């Protein structure tokens, strides 16, 4: 069933995750030493290459190929518009490997072919706490302990092969190529995220969305008129009403982020994940890199009164194309990011969130059940959509976990 998963140290069934009861590693212990130096074998009329996501004309080849054959519905009516700015952004925080951003070019005419990229992450990724219980009730805890330490691992995001490509066995080899480049780097584990049901996931979550501008969202089919609203005299009328925002946030005091705030902004994430099994650990640079606004990709706002941030917000901009309509181009979607309320309930940190994005000209906000998100969905009228966002990790036994015990966000 799957020629390339199969050989990989990844659980191979859900039966098999069933029988997962500790944290660690699925493969044997291996060094740097045992790792080949050279590239895996391609195709003679192919190439390897490693852009530098920092140059703008690299940044603009790989945005191109990710442009025009990254991910899209399968009504071929959306196709994911990651920008520029932030895939350098994504792709380049701190301490990040050059090396782990792969890619394919056809040798004669240098043709962008296929791309995949890793990124550090520093992850809490030890036995959860309905197992750590398991095994105290059996005086396995020492066993389940072991990996409890924070790791130093592997990201990947941004897999793509060329639509003229695909079905050719190419993404194999990235991943290969990919793994090969993380391992000489004495990096074993990854982590990674998919749409798709892959052997298998450890956690999966649905989508959900907020309409912010449900008009333009009927008009280019993301959403439709639901049946109830047929009941009025005009259905637009009261679907744009349900949906209606306020026109400037609520919150006394909210800001946006600055410099000086990152402190207090890590002390208070950091408090927040540490009530999750899965989740990040950032350093002051990474909270800079990864909170600190940025204009089109990042947006995180502070509540300060006082002189004392409480809580603050994040959200991330991903347009995608729409596919051959005659009044919209885009689809403009900001995506939760990280968070943390101490002062006021999460409903009411996050409706400034939907308060800042719409007026920023944002026309839906999505995310995934994971973190509190549930918490607020009803009362801030989101829904969930068809997709699931299934975890990953390479490399890792895990039990499986509830949504709501991830804290890792996926770009
Ligand atoms: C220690 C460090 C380790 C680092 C590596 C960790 C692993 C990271 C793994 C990557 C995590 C990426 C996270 C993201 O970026 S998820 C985003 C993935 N990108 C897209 O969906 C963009 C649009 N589609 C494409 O570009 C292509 O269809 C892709 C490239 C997805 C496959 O190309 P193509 O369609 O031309 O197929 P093939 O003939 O070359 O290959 C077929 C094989 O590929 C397996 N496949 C299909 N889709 C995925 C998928 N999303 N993750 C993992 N595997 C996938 C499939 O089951 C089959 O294997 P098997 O069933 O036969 O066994
Ligand atoms: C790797 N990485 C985490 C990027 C996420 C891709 N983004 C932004 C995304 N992806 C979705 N799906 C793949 C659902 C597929 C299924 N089942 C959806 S569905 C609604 C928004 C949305 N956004
Ligand atoms: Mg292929």
């Amino acid at each position: 069933a799957h020629a390339f998963w199969s050989t990989q140290p990844v659980p191979q069934t859900e039966d098999e995750t069933e029988k997962i009861v500790f944290a660690g590693p699925m493969d044997e212990p291996k060094t740097v030493a045992d790792i080949p130096e050279e590239p895996y074998p391609i195709a003679s009329t192919f190439e390897w290459w490693t852009p530098n996501m920092e140059a703008a004309d690299d940044i603009h080849a790989i945005y191109e190929l990710l442009r025009d054959n990254y991910v899209e519905d399968d009504d071929s009516m959306f196709r994911f518009n990651y920008s520029e700015e932030f895939l350098q952004w994504a792709l380049c925080p701190p301490n990040y490997i050059p090396d782990w951003h792969v890619a394919v070019r056809r040798k004669a005419d240098k043709k962008l072919l296929a791309f995949i990229a890793g990124v550090p992450v520093t992850l809490r990724m030890g036995t959860p706490k309905y197992m750590k219980v398991k095994a105290q009730e059996k005086g396995e805890g020492e066993e389940a302990a072991k990996y409890d330490e924070p790791r130093h691992i592997c990201e990947i995001n941004f897999l793509c092969v060329h639509k003229q490509l695909r079905e050719k066995r190419l993404a194999p080899i990235l991943i290969k190529e990919a793994t090969r480049r993380v391992n000489r780097t004495n990096v074993w584990q990854a982590v990674y995220t998919a749409g798709v049901l892959l052997p298998t996931p450890y956690a999966s979550g649905q989508y959900f969305h907020r309409s912010l501008n449900p008009e333009k969202l009927v008009e280019i089919r993301f959403s439709g008129i639901p049946a109830q609203y047929q009941k009025f005299q005009n259905p637009m009328a009261m679907l744009k009403r349900n949906y209606q925002l306020p026109s400037a946030p609520k919150n006394s005091g909210l800001r946006e982020m600055k410099p000086s705030d990152v402190p207090q902004v890590r002390r208070i994430l950091m408090n927040y994940l540490d009530s999750f099994d899965v989740g990040p650990v950032f350093s002051d640079a990474e909270i800079s890199h990864y909170l600190l606004p940025r204009d089109g990709v990042v947006f995180t706002y502070v509540v300060e009164n006082d002189k004392k941030v409480t809580d603050f917000f994040s959200f991330y901009r991903i347009p995608s194309t729409v596919i051959g309509n005659s009044n919209y181009n885009l689809l403009n979607a900001a995506y939760v990011h990280y968070y943390a309320a101490t002062s006021i309930p999460l409903h009411q940190l996050i409706l400034d969130l939907l308060i800042v994005a719409h007026s920023r000209g944002f026309d839906v906000c999505n995310m995934v059940e994971i973190l509190d998100n549930r918490s607020f969905v009803e009362q801030l009228k989101f829904g969930a959509g068809d997709g699931h966002l299934r975890y990953y990790f390479y490399n890792w036994a895990y039990p499986k976990i509830k949504p709501s015990q991830v804290a890792l966000v996926m770009l």
